């Protein structure tokens, strides 16, 4: 009662014939049927735009602050939303910045401890 041996597994443990690729299809509740992890190789589309043909790399376009999104490599608006920090420093569930040092090391720093939310590999 499970798709066919080639099936693409998606990230929400819902489960998506290779047809379902980054294609534009929000068949997996948390969007990620279309993210590096099955569209390894490609981004999303719609609800996420393209920011590297070259490589695996969609985001949601509301970090369009200038009218368009350039995160080739997360850099124009890496957080964008709340607070800009400079993409060289560990972006924050609330958009706040800190020491890389800080990135989830299994103990709370930034605000509350969101700063290792679901940090796991
Ligand atoms: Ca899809
Ligand atoms: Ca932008
Ligand atoms: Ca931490």
């Amino acid at each position: 009662k499970t798709c066919a041996e080639s099936d693409f597994v998606c990230n929400n443990g819902q489960c998506v014939p290779s047809r379902w690729k980054c294609d534009g299809d929000p068949d997996c509740e948390d969007g990620s049927d279309e993210s590096p992890e099955q569209c390894h190789m490609r981004t999303c589309r719609i609800h996420e735009i393209s920011c590297g043909a070259h490589s695996t790399q969609c985001i949601p376009v509301s970090w369009r602050c200038d009218g368009e999104n350039d995160c080739d490599s997360g850099e124009d608006e890496e957080n964008c939303g709340n607070i800009t920090c400079s993409p060289d420093e560990f972006t924050c569930s609330s958009g706040r910045c800190i020491s890389r040092n800080f990135v989830c090391n299994g103990q709370d720093d930034c605000s509350d401890g969101s700063d290792e939310l679901d940090c796991a590999p």
